[PDB]
């Protein structure tokens, strides 16, 4: 390899960024198939992880405005995907059964699997094994 | 492993690396004095000089009010320049100043991500590094085909 560690790092970071950008498109399609925007889906997922979370904390955790978060919350309540834990930014929420079912469905992204499946048909078994092992090595080395 | 299990493993690993990269992106933003949203705006304006505030909001998928506040902030900091002197207008068009270009560049070339990857590379062989890059590049190329 002629290139420096620095040029190699750039190439790797550009490559990962490009994969992540393509992956975001498939993440959009998966959201769309559930009838939601990616932002609506992110909100449902936060509420799934943190039942009883307040709107104030939900907003901050999504890094969005209160007016847009309050509109989005209102929209998810309209769809029967979330429920108010007190029906009297201080509002607390949890998912309805319908909200949980969609959140779970979102975990399996059928669009990304079909796409990666096509990629694998054009990789050798040794490349697949190595691709997995080397990225996992990078991940683990990054974690420390 | 079955192919389905290998796809899952890869996708989880990529997701995890992206999660780690995001944390370094936050450190970098902090070092540039800007929020991630401020840098996202800077980066859009860099690739599309003369973009309108109306279209800037739609591309960032943000409120009109926030976009207008954020835009006036970037003008206060000397990072963007109006192409016709009303700061809160949706019809306002923008380009980055020189200093805006400089920080955009430092945002894309994340020095904290690089140092982190240099330490990773120290625990990888010259052959592993070439294959990591080659195989990931192959994956990207094949994704772009279908």
């Amino acid at each position: 390899g002629i290139n420096t560690d620095t040029e190699n790092i750039s190439e790797l970071l550009k490559t990962y960024w490009s994969i992540q950008r393509i992956s975001a498109g498939y993440a959009d399609q998966n959201a769309a198939s559930l009838g939601l925007t990616i932002q609506q889906l992110a909100m449902i997922n936060v509420i799934y992880s943190t039942p009883g979370i307040s709107v104030a904390d939900l907003t901050k955790r999504l890094i969005i405005t209160g007016s847009s978060a309050a509109a989005n919350v209102d929209g998810l309540i309209s769809l029967g995907l979330v429920v108010k834990l007190n029906k009297t930014m201080d509002l607390t929420l949890k998912l309805s059964k319908k909200g949980e079912d969609l959140s779970k469905r979102s975990t399996a992204n059928a669009f990304m699997y079909k796409a990666m499946m096509k990629v694998f048909e054009n990789l050798t078994e040794n490349e697949i094994e190595e691709l997995i092992r080397l990225n996992k090595k990078v991940e683990t080395l990054l974690k420390k």
